[PDB]
DNA sequence: ATACGCGGCCGCCCATCAGAATCCCGGTGCCGAGGCCGCTCAATTGGTCGTAGACAGCTCTAGCACCGCTTAAACGCACGTACGCGCT
């Protein structure tokens, strides 16, 4: 009987989703959550399904290139798996805070 | 030939006059608001025209809500491997 070695699938994925364009948020979790807030200031407001994409998108690549700059550092200290600090480290730095 | 005298020397406590040092009052240099000011060219003043844009009417997209059939994706847990990280 026969399971994948540590680290064998992972990296298969990492590709395949990779190449595709296709976003991973979801369409209705995420579009309660922007009204949430959006409420929050002023209540009860809407908002044209394509304007909810416009947003979705411009965060949802956002993360994934900090999460390549928190790798690197984990990198850096011989490391092997990306840790908390790793990803304060990099806010810090980039001092957009 | 043999015995007496003393002489400046000196430690002693005791006296006089100048110099060192702390306190009572100080001048000096640096910084930053002030004042003065004056020729003047940019804002203000009084004024016309016209056009953006507020506003009210209107209609006509699309954002919401809502539902249920279908199911892929999330969940939680079980088990162990192969890294995080600690030490030397």
């Amino acid at each position: 009987p026969h399971r994948y070695r540590p680290g064998t699938v992972a990296l298969r994925e990492i590709r395949r989703y990779q190449k595709s364009t296709e976003l991973l948020i979801r369409k209705l979790p995420f579009q309660r959550l922007v009204r949430e807030i959006a409420q929050d200031f002023k209540t009860d407001l809407r908002f044209q399904s394509s304007a909810v994409m416009a947003l979705q998108e411009a965060s949802e690549a956002y993360l994934v290139g900090l999460f390549e700059d928190t790798n690197l550092c984990g990198i850096h200290a011989k490391r092997v798996t990306i840790m908390p600090k790793d990803i304060q480290l990099a806010r810090r730095i980039r001092g957009e805070r």
